[PDB]
């Protein structure tokens, strides 16, 4: 490459970073960043697990 | 000023600095670093005092 500081807008240097994700394929190591909770039973609720 | 990095040349920042001198009117202290050598008598030779 020939980067240089004179160069216009599509010369000049980028950094680019891709992320690739799975969607339940196996136990899910890599959570957000949510807190749990307690466990409730014997009622109509909704879950999240 | 606008200054933003993909601005195309004729617009991005530029420092400058000028040097302004004198010409014989004073005793002079500002000049290279030429190195001071000993001094020769009854010789024929150029000098630089």
């Amino acid at each position: 490459y020939g980067f240089q500081p004179t160069n216009g807008v599509g010369y000049q240097p980028y950094r680019v970073v891709v992320l690739s994700f799975e969607l339940l394929h196996a136990p899910a190591t890599v959570c957000g960043p949510k807190k749990s909770t307690n466990l409730v039973k014997n009622k109509c609720v909704n879950f999240n697990f």
